[PDB]
């Protein structure tokens, strides 16, 4: 009843990083960046807006437990003050809209806590996780789970597409949102799911 | 524990509707007009875009049910095509966002079936609700419930303030948004109810 549509680099896994708590400032594999505002330079460095794929293990100081999935998790910081405008990643996939069907996207948000050279990684910019299908977003969690520093929770979107709805046999599309509303302005995701069954 | 934050005309009762299906097509005393794409002009009628009261009782070619809370609801219909932009309700209240609460926002969101001079009524635009603090949207569904025409289900918003939060002592907001991605481009809501709780 329940298939599950594929989604590349859904774990952020790619690339595999060895050191504990180290991380890459490059758009991960599979993904592109979402940049309505601008925010996210082409070239990244530690201290830009960037984002990237980060490895949670033992040792770590960003959480009370491992990643949710595999070794990493994807990340995007936001070095503007908040109210800037958003950045994240987003991903089209080669499935299309189809009807009576019902959608669950699935994407675990972190909350990472510690300091980073002397900067405190308390408090958290908010997210949005977003259905697509071609430019549209046919449904979103606008920052609906509280998230304390140090640990993750899972996010769940449905959409159940009508016959009549005006996007059928578009792209679907998956965005994942540093919404930019609070300090320390980054957060994690992992573990991207995405299921169809019956309406 | 949990008090309830006082809302204006929050169930839409005002103003009293005789006729069964009648409607008005002015503001809901207590809202203002949300417009951010000015899609819904300044004087409306029946078939310009437009937002109003309508009764929902025994007789109704609209639902399977009566309104959710005494006899009315509040709805808006844009009349441009999917995609032009979105409308609806806001209302800023005199409430404050505070730390260390967790705020719950729940309204109904209606489906109206039927026909209107020989126009389907079938089909539906797609729901936002939001919970704002000034400017800035704390958190929000974005049409993660599947509404079939006739019916009414329960959207439920939530979020949680820390004392790092930049909107502290900022006026709470609610808006209900007609997002226009799909036809028929009406919809309604009812009961709008928000409530606090240490966090
Ligand atoms: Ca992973
Ligand atoms: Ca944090
Ligand atoms: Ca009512
Ligand atoms: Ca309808």
């Amino acid at each position: 009843s329940v298939v599950s549509i594929p989604i590349n680099n859904a774990g952020f896994e790619d690339p595999f990083i060895e050191v504990v708590d180290d991380y890459t400032v490059d758009t991960p594999p599979g993904w592109t960046t979402y940049n309505p505002n601008n925010l996210v330079p082409e070239k990244r460095t530690t201290w830009t807006s960037n984002n990237g794929v980060g490895y949670v293990g033992p040792g770590t100081q960003f959480y009370n437990q491992l990643a949710p999935e595999g070794r990493n998790i994807g990340f995007i910081y936001l070095a503007q003050k908040p109210g800037s405008g958003v950045a994240g990643f987003e991903q089209i996939l080669d499935a299309t809209l189809e009807p009576d069907t019902k959608y669950t996207l699935k994407v675990d948000v972190g909350n990472f806590g510690g300091e980073f050279q002397k900067i405190s990684l308390a408090g958290f910019p908010g997210y949005r996780v977003e259905l697509l299908a071609g430019d549209t977003v046919l449904a979103a969690d606008h920052n609906n789970l509280y998230i304390k520093d140090g640990e993750f929770k899972t996010s769940t979107v449905t959409f159940t597409a009508t016959p009549d709805n005006p996007y059928l046999d578009q792209k679907l599309g998956i965005r994942l949102i540093n919404l930019l509303q609070g300090t320390f302005s980054g957060l994690d995701f992992d573990n991207v799911r995405l299921t169809v069954e019956p309406a």
